[PDB]
């Protein structure tokens, strides 16, 4: 079943204060809230077990990979309470907004894009490591907490590479960060998500991936068909690098992300983390006057 799922004497409505909406995705609403025992800030994710179905499975296969991680680099998993029909999914609060967020004001620069892939970096590192694929890497994606700290979310339709299984072919993701394998189905594993890194990179730098005007269908063959995108503009040719680097046709010859940390364009570039905080400010300022 669900892990980490409480029975029903469990009232969520009174060991959870909720203090704020503060999102609302697809699934349900997304509380800023406050574990009263422990008196620990947390987010809380609250889904209409009735007014949904097939989103079902996907929370369910979330809240399983979540359940299996204990990194810094992903968002940790608190347990599930059920209220009538209403899950409540607990977890830890990231109260500075997506990477996606972040551009929404204006764009980043290459110290501020290079501190953000390293840290996914990590994440997927650790991901990679566990035989875990997130299949869904995007600015979207990535969550940061208030003090700068960068994380992984959303796996959603994250896969496990596991020991009679060391390949995935299941179509999944988002379209313009898809590898071109992924797409045409073919076995795969965690050299997808290099891929999606490198449209993510693409992402930071110019704010949407490649093709993102166009219809998502057309995508679809364009991805395996092209050459693959490249970083235009006036970037440093480390970031182009990288990019190039990460966006290879061919799966196996895409470097891991342990040695993607060592690329010069992260290694001449990447600062501390709460150099974010600055970032993440300016994001608030924009928010409080839209």
């Amino acid at each position: 079943g669900l892990p980490g799922m409480q029975n029903l004497k469990a009232d969520p409505e009174e060991l959870f204060t909720k203090l704020e909406k503060i999102g609302k995705g697809s699934f349900g609403e997304v509380f800023k809230g406050i574990d009263n025992r422990t008196q620990k800030v947390v987010a809380i994710k609250i889904i209409d077990l009735e007014e949904a179905e097939d989103e079902i499975e996907d929370i369910q296969q979330e809240i399983t990979v979540l359940s299996q991680c204990d990194s810094p680099y992903v968002t940790k998993y608190y347990g599930s309470y059920l209220k009538d029909t209403k899950l409540w999914i607990i977890m830890e609060y990231l109260g500075g907004g997506s990477a996606l967020d972040l551009l929404e004001p204006g764009p980043l620069d290459e110290t501020q894009i290079a501190t953000i892939l390293r840290e996914i970096l990590k994440g997927l590192d650790y991901l990679h490591s566990e035989k875990k694929i997130h299949r869904d890497i995007k600015a979207a994606n990535v969550l940061l907490s208030e003090h700068g700290e960068v994380k992984l979310a959303d796996f959603g339709v994250a896969g496990q590479l596991t020991d009679t299984q060391i390949k995935r072919n299941t179509f999944v993701g988002t379209p313009f960060w898809m590898a071109p394998e992924v797409i045409k189905q073919s076995a795969y594993d965690s050299k997808a998500d290099i891929w999606s890194l490198g449209i993510t990179a693409i992402e930071l730098a110019r704010g949407e991936p490649p093709h993102s005007e166009l219809h998502p269908m057309k995508v679809l063959f364009l991805i395996p068909k092209n050459n693959p995108p490249t970083l235009e503009g006036n970037y440093s040719k480390p970031l182009k690098e990288f990019v190039e680097a990460c966006l290879n046709k061919e799966p196996s010859f895409r470097p891991t992300a342990k040695e993607l940390l060592k690329h010069k364009f992260i290694l001449r570039n990447a600062k501390k983390t709460s150099y974010l905080t600055e970032l993440i400010d300016r994001y608030k300022r924009w928010k409080a006057e839209q």
